[PDB]
């Protein structure tokens, strides 16, 4: 019966994603986030099975939903004479990785480890569902601060998955690959691997490599901060210059600097609370 399933509380965020607020399914009190976005404004439209035109936002999300929980899930969606509105989950209590960095500094290896696998996996389940994020970088991403889990967010940017090359990108520019930089061609994994180098090196390094294109085309990775020989080589290989270079996410997840990676838990009993 119509949005009033939901009790509205403040505003989380507004920018590019529309505006965001917190909220309470009213039926079993649980948290969810409430996001707004006008039609005049949205870029990417899709289509649902059903034969409705919708957001691409809201096909991506409705194909990475159901029992796997390293994506903030789509529980429901509304469509207004001006706007869509999306019902999401919300964790409890939670934080961005953006803010997390921005308050802790450089992460040590061993939560760079745990955060950055979870990020993989959720990656992972994304692509077998056939979707590509365009948009993995550390705002992107939540804590759920007390079970030590990531969630991945936003997918607004967000294209079905395929194996030809790519010619848009509505993503964050300082993510993006040379390739598209250089040539405006890309190909899904590879691209997702590159920005997932540059998310691992904001972890353990506390902020991102490149500022500009030039830094980005001549792909040379200088570390401010300690970190291990391990995790250099990894973060290098993922910063191939030639797509092809990059590895898979079999061999990220294979790699000597991934290996024993703790849990959720054991990471928010050791390093969050
Ligand atoms: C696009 C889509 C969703 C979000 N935010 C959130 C979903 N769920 C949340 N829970 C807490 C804070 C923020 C969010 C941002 C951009």
């Amino acid at each position: 019966p119509l949005e009033s399933q939901y009790q509205v509380g403040p505003l989380l965020g507004s920018g590019g994603f529309g505006s965001v607020y917190s909220g309470i399914r009213v039926s079993d009190n649980l948290p969810v986030a409430i996001k707004h976005v006008e039609k005049d404004r949205i870029s990417d439209w899709g289509e649902l099975p059903n034969g409705t035109r919708v957001p691409m936002e809201v096909v991506l999300l409705k194909k990475v939903s159901s029992g796997f929980s390293g994506v903030i899930r789509l529980l429901d969606w509304f469509e207004r004479p001006d706007s869509f509105v999306l019902i999401l989950e919300r964790p409890e209590p939670v934080q961005d990785l953006f803010d997390f960095i921005t308050e802790r500094g450089a992460l040590q290896e061993e939560l760079a480890r745990s955060f950055f696998w979870q990020v993989l996996e959720a990656v992972r389940h994304c692509h077998n569902c056939g979707v590509l994020h365009r948009d993995i970088k550390d705002e992107n991403i939540l804590i759920d601060l007390n079970r030590g889990e990531l969630k991945l967010i936003d997918f607004g940017s967000g294209a079905l998955l395929k194996d030809t090359v790519y010619t848009d990108f509505d993503g964050t520019r300082v993510y993006s690959p040379p390739e598209w930089i250089r040539y405006h061609r890309y190909h899904g994994r590879s691209a997702a691997v590159w920005s997932l180098g540059i998310l691992l090196y904001d972890m353990v390094c506390g902020d991102i490599p490149f500022e500009h294109d030039e830094e980005i085309i001549r792909g040379q990775v200088f570390f401010r901060q300690r970190v291990s020989s391990e995790c250099q080589h990894l973060i290098r290989w993922c910063l191939a210059l030639r797509p092809s270079d990059r590895p898979t996410f079999e061999e990220i997840q294979n790699h000597p600097w991934m290996q024993d990676v703790l849990l959720p838990q054991e990471t928010a009993e050791i390093h969050l609370h």
